[PDB]
């Protein structure tokens, strides 16, 4: 059933697992990535962008985050707003729905970030829903990045009450991170000290680990991406052992897509029927996914807990 | 709102117009489909087959369908299950919520053809949903029955039926016919079949594989040379005599493909699904806004008030 954020996010902390949150955009999305946690048994969080409800036109995709939450009841499902940066981006996610939202106010100085991100938890807890923000800003160390200092954080926490703090450690969004796969630099040795200072789930952005296969079939079939490079899986293992509960990925996905599509043009050149390659381009997805949530560590815990409805959530900020 | 084959065909044979019915499959295609019917103003019939409630997992297409019926509540939509073979998938359909089925036993010699058909137009019609069925067989002229006209007549007569799916020389696919010099069909017919059965007439393997999508699939790597669809000047021809929906997937398929091909070659490192995905969808629309003009039900969107499946039950009692 839907489930929030907060218990979601609870229960990995408590386990010392973490719960990937993956993006969709459109049906096969959902799909390739339902598949992977209905067969590991495991928790998942789809986040929807502003650009993925612009895509999507909205009530598409909040149709098929329906289909999913009523396709398969037993799992706990979060619907999460992946990246709102005002109280409204908020309302309206909480209108279609949604058991979670992201506040992003990280670029504005600490006094204002704080006074953005507590209207949208007074309203948001109001109504039982899950709020995550950020302090810090992404990008890659290797001057302007704004890493997350821990006892800052702690007092972001105590002054915010958010329910997940998203931090800055040296990731940064899309299929380039680091200039080469030897120069890999992080700085997960402080997410303890916040995870112990804040006592809440953390969450990792820019996650997508870029796996070796599913560059490689982008480039063996007509793709251009020969220099791509994301974060090593055993690095967000050990950030996940630190405390981190949730990890964005959404290159993956893409990217998996994309390398199967490119095989089956190749291949068979005389195919032109959609789900003759958005077909194999769903299943790429799940197999990708598989061996990523695994490593996660939420699979078979599915069934760990009852979920509480929003409602019920209303109780716990009351 | 969702609507009734039988009615949205019954206005289009009363003012000659034909409707096109476009096979989905997903999110983007639905999009494409409906952008095309919305700024034509144009009535629609989304139609779906098993592979694509297979696809689809079922659910996921009855909500998406869903989407589509509550983002434009003006426009009449018709759900409608593209080839049904059995009543167990005609059952199926209307446990979606389907307002429309197509039976299909064809292959079956008449008597048999008319037994299947009106097992699935009592249940059918005890729910107020339409019922498509078809006799004489698909294929090129070039064993293919084409519709015995008289025959037609008595099938209809026997079966009940809200509309009938004629065979005249038309195929599935993008390779309709040898080559482009040499396309007989048996269009000479469709008036009679008409004026016989007094029903509306449906067309299927009515693609026109038109130049400009067969040109960019073959230009990214694509290999579809001799590719070849039904002229649309001959179709319109055929609506005027009596056919009111036109069956067409290939066009859709073919735009789509062609689309994402190109983005392929001109970006190499564009990686985002959307950003091809985009692109075939528009193509879509693109393509299906001159074939809709053609058939005539631009405008037409707003000519009737929608009667509900339950309120349709009253025609059947
Ligand atoms: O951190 C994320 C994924 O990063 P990634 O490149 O997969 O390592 C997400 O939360 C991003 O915010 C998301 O992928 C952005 O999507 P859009 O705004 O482009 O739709
Ligand atoms: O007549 C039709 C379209 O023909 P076409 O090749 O587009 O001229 C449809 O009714 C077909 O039945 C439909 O395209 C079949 O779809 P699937 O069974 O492959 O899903
Ligand atoms: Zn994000
Ligand atoms: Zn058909």
């Amino acid at each position: 059933p839907l489930c929030t954020l907060r218990q979601m996010l609870g229960e990995a902390r408590k386990h010392k697992y973490g719960v990937g949150a993956f993006n969709v955009n459109n049906m096969e999305q959902i799909q390739g990535i339902m598949k992977a946690v209905v067969q590991l048994k495991s928790p998942v969080i789809l986040q929807c962008s502003r650009g993925a409800l612009k895509y999507s036109d909205m009530i598409y995709l909040k149709k098929l985050c329906e289909a999913a939450l009523e396709k398969h009841p037993d799992i706990p499902i979060c619907i999460h707003l992946a990246h709102g940066d005002t109280l409204e981006s908020v309302k309206m996610a909480i209108d279609l729905g949604f058991s979670s939202v992201m506040i992003d106010a990280s670029h504005h100085p600490f006094d204002e970030n704080v006074r953005i991100t507590k209207e949208v938890v007074a309203y948001a807890h109001a109504r039982g829903v899950s709020v995550e923000a950020e302090l810090g800003t992404l990008g890659g160390i290797e001057n302007t990045v704004q890493l997350t200092e821990p006892q800052d954080a702690k007092k972001f926490v105590e002054l915010t009450g958010v329910d997940a703090l998203a931090v800055a450690i040296g990731t940064s969004h899309g299929a380039y991170k680091f200039k080469s796969e030897s120069d890999i630099r992080l700085a997960i040795d402080r997410v303890k000290t916040i995870s112990d200072l804040t006592g809440i789930p953390l969450v990792m952005h820019g996650s997508s680990s870029v796996p070796k296969d599913v560059k490689d079939m982008i480039n063996k079939y007509g793709g251009k991406m020969p220099d791509a490079v994301g974060v090593p899986i055993e690095s967000i293992v050990h950030a996940i052992g630190e405390g981190v509960c949730k990890i964005n990925v959404d290159s993956d996905s893409r990217m998996a897509m994309t390398g199967a599509i490119r095989k089956v043009f190749v291949e068979h050149p005389e195919k032109f029927d959609p789900r003759d390659y958005l077909g194999p381009g769903r299943d790429a997805i799940t197999e990708m996914l598989i061996p990523k949530i695994k490593a996660f560590g939420s699979a078979g815990h599915a069934g760990d807990y009852k979920v509480v409805s929003l409602e019920e959530a209303k109780a716990w900020y009351k």
